[PDB]
């Protein structure tokens, strides 16, 4: 299976400066239910924003640089490497790589963060017309986790 996995604001923000613009726990507890045990790909720039590869999954980078060779990381040079990858693989950002893959992959697990933030980089538009909710949730709020969010599961048509 091939996922997307992203969070992005009402107007599908999903980065600024090269972080996430909001402070959410919560949304990494997802990520880490839905990707342990799997495979995480994932632009440069992501990697580099996280610095090192999240534990207990498969960390692969797509980059040009063929100096790349980081302990913990597979690289892979092209978008068509993604296909070759064995079990459950997760689009895991950024713009370049939604934009790249949200055409080819089964379905995508989104956490819409339910604010307007400042943002540089977006996930894709697209439409509820090609996409079946399989699934849609409220995030849980309190003092840690202030932001409106809810976890959609969508599978193309
Ligand atoms: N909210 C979220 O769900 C989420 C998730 C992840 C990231 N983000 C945000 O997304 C933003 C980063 O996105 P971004 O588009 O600037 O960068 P990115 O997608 O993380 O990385 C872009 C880099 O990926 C490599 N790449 C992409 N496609 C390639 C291809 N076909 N062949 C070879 N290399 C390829 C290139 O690396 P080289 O230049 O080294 O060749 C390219 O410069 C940040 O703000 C980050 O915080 C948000
Ligand atoms: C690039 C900035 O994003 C982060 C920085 C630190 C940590 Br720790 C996790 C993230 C992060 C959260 C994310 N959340 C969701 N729902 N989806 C992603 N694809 C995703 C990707 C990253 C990389």
């Amino acid at each position: 299976t091939l996922s997307i996995l992203v969070a992005h604001d009402l107007q599908r923000v999903i980065g600024f400066e090269n972080q996430l613009p909001w402070h959410l726990p919560n949304d990494l507890k997802h990520v880490k239910k839905l990707s342990t045990g799997h495979t995480l790909v994932m632009g440069r720039k992501t990697f580099e924003s996280i610095g090192k590869p999240l534990p207990n999954r498969r960390n692969v980078v797509l980059t040009s640089d063929t100096s790349f060779n980081v302990e913990g990381v597979d690289v892979i040079h092209s978008i068509e490497d993604i296909y070759q990858l064995p079990g459950h693989v997760f689009i895991f950002g950024g713009q370049t790589l939604f934009e790249e893959m949200i055409d080819k992959v089964d379905d995508m697990y989104i956490t819409v963060i339910e604010g307007k933030f400042r943002g540089d980089t977006f996930f894709p538009p697209y439409t509820f017309e090609d996409w079946e909710v399989a699934s849609s949730v409220e995030g849980k709020l309190d003092e840690k986790n202030t932001i409106p969010h809810t976890f959609l599961h969508l599978i193309r048509k």
